[PDB]
C-alpha cells in the first residue's frame, strides 16, 4: 500500500494532550437562546450555511450569525470544538456564542463582527507591501492553528475576511477543519477545487498541516500574478492536470513513486506529458509591480508536489519576502 | 374583586410572541422510536409516575439514562416531551436523546444523555456551593428565557457528576409554559420547596416560584439543615416559613395581592417574629456561611414573588464574584 508520512512540525501536539481536547464526538455543546440576537440582513450563503449580520440586543453590538443546515451533527460538533479551542488565537474568527432559535431549533454560531472589503475591489488597489502584510497575517493564523494541532483544510480567498481600512484579517469557515493525529488517514474530499493539494487529487490520505501551505501558495500565486484562480481545473481530475502543466509530469511521478501511490485510471487519457515551467513566465505588464525575486522564491517553496518539502508556516514567516513587514 | 393579578418581571411575553407550535403541547405530534436499540442495565430511581434506569445504546455502546413513564395522563407526557424538545441542548438542562416505546409493553420512555451521579454535602466547600448554585442559575435563566417554569426545583432534581464538575437540572414532568395572567395549579413542587404563593393558593404565579425553591436548597446547603423548612403537610409548611420570615411580612404579602387565607390556617399560624439569618449559623456550618451568602439568601427567600431576585439578577450577586 502507500508509504506512511507525518508532519515535520507539531507532529505529536494532540498525542500529548488529553482526549477532551481533540475528541469532538464527546464534546457537550451548550446552545443558548437566540432571542438575545436580532437578525439584520443576509451577508452570504454556503452549501450548508447562511450568514447574517445581527445585533446583540443586550449590549447593542453588531455580530455575525452563521445559521447551519444540520446535515451532519458530528461535523457541527467538530467545528464548534475547533472554534472553542482556537477562540482568541491570532487572526482566527472569534466564536462569541452558540445559540438556537426557540421555534426552529436550527444550530447557529455567533461571531465577532468583521467589516469585510470586496475581493475584486481590493485586487486592483493592493500594493506589493499589502500582499506581504496580509500573507504574514494568514501565516500567523496558520502557525497558531497548526501549533494547536488543527489543519484548516479549506484555505482560499473566500475564507479570509479583511477590513482593509483597519488592516484587520480573520481566517474563517472552520467547518472543514480537523485535528491532526500522526498516521491518521483523512477524507480527501476537502477544501475547494482550485486550492486542493496534489495529495488530495491523487487520493493520498495521510496528509497534514502542509495541505494548508499548498492552498496558501495557490492564493499567493493568484495575488502576485493577477490570475484568479491560478490552477483553474474544471473537475477534480482536471485540477491535477492544471498543476502538472506548471510543475511538470516528471515530478508528479517522482512524488507518486516516493509514496507508492496508485494513480486512478481516470488520469490515463488526460494527464499527458508536461515540462516544468519557470515562475518568471507568469510575469506580465499588469502584474510586474507585485512580483519580485523574493516573491517567486517564496512561491516556489510553497507550490511543491511533495507535501514534506513545502515550507511550514513558521519557516515561511522567516522568509526574505517578509523582511519588510 | 378577588386576588390582584400579577405577571413576571422578566421574560413576561416570550411565549405570547412565539407561534402556537412552540407552546401548544396538546397539538404536538410525538414520534416514538423502537426501544430495542437500548438495553436496560439497572434501576437508578423511582418516582410517583416514573422509573429511571441506566441503559446501554447497543448501536454505539454508549451509556444512556432511560425514564419509563406510567401513562397516567397523556397530556402531561406530551407537555414534558415538548418542553424537553424546546430546551434540548440548553446549558445544564438534561438532554433528551430519543423518545421510544418498547414494542410489547408500548410504555412511553424518554432517553437522555448519561449523567454519572456522585453520592455526596459533608465534603462540599464554600466554593463548591457557589459554583454549583451558579450552574443551576444558568439552567434557570435559560429555561425562564424559553418561557418555561420548572416548578420542581429540589436536590433530587439536580444531578451532579462531582469528578467532572458537571450539573444537570432534570425531571421536567411538572414544568409548564409561562403565559402572563394564566392561573396555574398550585399542586406542584415538593412540600419543602413549595413557594408561599402555592401554599396560600395564589394561582397567578411565575418563574419566581423556581427562585424560592432555589433559596430553599441554598439555605439547606449553607446551614446543613435538610430540609430547611420542614413542614409535615402543606398548611404546616407555611407555618415553618412564617417561623423564620415572620407573620408581619406574610400579612403584607397576602394584603398586597388581596389573597384570602384558608381558614385551616386560623388555629396553626400563630404570631412569629422575623428571624435574623445569622441565627442559623452554628459550629457545623460556619465555614459555608458569609455576609454575601446571607444577603443573597435574604433576596431569594421573600414572601412576595415579585421582590425575589430573577435568575439573571441572582447571577450578578456578589456571592458569585469568585466563580467563572
Ligand atoms: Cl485572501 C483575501 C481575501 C479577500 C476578501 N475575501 C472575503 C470573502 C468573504 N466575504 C464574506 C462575507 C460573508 C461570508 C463569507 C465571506 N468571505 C481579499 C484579499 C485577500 C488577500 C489576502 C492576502 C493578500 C492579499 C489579498
Ligand atoms: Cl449537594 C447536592 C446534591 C445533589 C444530588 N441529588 C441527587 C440527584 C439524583 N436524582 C436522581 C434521579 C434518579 C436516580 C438518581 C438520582 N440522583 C443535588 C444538588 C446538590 C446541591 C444543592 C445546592 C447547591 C449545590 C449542590
Amino acid at each position: 500500500g502507500p508509504v506512511p508520512s507525518r508532519a515535520r512540525v507539531y507532529t505529536d501536539v494532540n498525542t500529548h494532550r488529553p482526549s477532551e481536547y481533540w475528541d469532538y464526538e464527546s464534546h457537550v455543546v451548550e446552545w443558548g437562546n437566540q432571542d438575545d440576537y436580532q437578525l439584520v440582513r443576509k451577508l452570504g450563503r454556503g452549501k450548508y450555511s447562511e450568514v447574517f449580520e445581527a445585533i446583540n440586543i443586550t449590549n447593542n453590538e453588531k455580530v455575525v450569525v452563521k445559521i447551519l443546515k444540520p446535515v451532519k451533527k458530528k461535523k457541527i460538533k467538530r467545528e464548534i470544538k475547533i472554534l472553542e479551542n482556537l477562540r482568541g488565537g491570532p487572526n482566527i474568527i472569534t466564536l462569541a456564542d452558540i445559540v438556537k432559535d426557540p421555534v426552529s431549533r436550527t444550530p447557529a454560531l455567533v461571531f465577532e463582527h468583521v467589516n469585510n472589503t470586496d475581493f475584486k475591489q481590493l485586487y486592483q488597489t493592493l500594493t506589493d507591501y499589502d500582499i506581504r502584510f496580509y500573507m504574514y497575517e494568514i501565516l500567523k493564523a496558520l502557525d497558531y492553528c497548526h501549533s494547536m494541532g488543527i489543519m484548516h483544510r479549506d484555505v482560499k480567498p473566500h475564507n479570509v475576511m479583511i477590513d482593509h481600512e483597519h488592516r484587520k484579517l480573520r481566517l474563517i469557515d472552520w467547518g472543514l477543519a480537523e485535528f491532526y493525529h500522526p498516521g491518521q488517514e483523512y477524507n480527501v474530499r476537502v477544501a475547494s477545487r482550485y486550492f486542493k493539494g496534489p495529495e488530495l487529487l491523487v487520493d493520498y490520505q495521510m496528509y497534514d498541516y502542509s495541505l494548508d501551505m499548498w492552498s496558501l501558495g495557490c492564493m499567493l500565486a493568484s495575488m502576485i500574478f493577477r490570475k484568479e484562480p491560478f490552477f483553474h481545473g474544471h473537475d477534480n481530475y482536471d485540477q491535477l492536470v492544471r498543476i502538472a502543466k506548471v510543475l511538470g509530469t516528471e515530478d508528479l511521478y517522482d512524488y507518486i513513486d516516493k509514496y507508492n501511490i496508485e494513480l486512478d485510471p481516470r488520469f490515463n487519457d488526460i494527464l499527458g506529458r508536461h515540462s516544468r515551467k519557470r515562475w518568471e513566465r507568469f510575469v506580465h505588464s499588469e502584474n510586474q509591480h507585485l512580483v519580485s525575486p523574493e516573491a517567486l522564491d517564496f512561491l516556489d517553496k510553497l507550490l511543491r508536489y511533495d507535501h514534506q518539502s513545502r515550507l511550514t508556516a513558521r519557516e515561511a514567516m522567516e522568509h526574505p519576502y517578509f523582511y519588510t513587514v
